């Protein structure tokens, strides 16, 4: 599914991401834009042989099992294919475990390089929420 900006913001707020671990909703919308361009089906293969999956580009080395990443830890206890669904529940639930891991949203390199320190409330401007 390719979400619209406000449609994704509403879905994220429904699933309890607004101010989750102190990160306002615009942070999450910004991270999704630059990681997947709001496309639940996005996949990208990394140099280490792992793959990133879905709207928040969750990694197969640590977080989900794709059956081709040796030594995967599968800390979210899910097949990575679950993260490509039009229903964002599985991605949100796994993202909450990632942001809680000690480094906050710095776990998403696009967030650190493109959203951190910017006016992230712009990402939710104009939306009915
Ligand atoms: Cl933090
Ligand atoms: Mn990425
Ligand atoms: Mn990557």
């Amino acid at each position: 599914k390719v979400f619209g900006r406000c449609e994704l913001a509403a879905a994220m707020k429904r699933h309890g991401l607004d101010n989750y671990r102190g990160y306002s909703l615009g942070n999450w919308v910004c991270a999704a834009k630059f990681e997947s361009n709001f496309n639940t089906q996005a996949t990208n293969r990394n140099t280490d042989g792992s793959t990133d999956y879905g709207i928040l580009q969750i990694n197969s080395r640590w977080w989900c099992n794709d059956g081709r990443t040796p030594g995967s830890r599968n800390l979210c206890n899910i097949p990575c294919s679950a993260l490509l669904s039009s229903d964002i529940t599985a991605s949100v639930n796994c993202a909450k475990k990632i942001v809680s891991d000690g480094n906050g949203m710095n776990a998403w390199v696009a967030w650190r390089n493109r959203c951190k320190g910017t006016d992230v409330q712009a990402w939710i401007r104009g939306c009915r929420l």
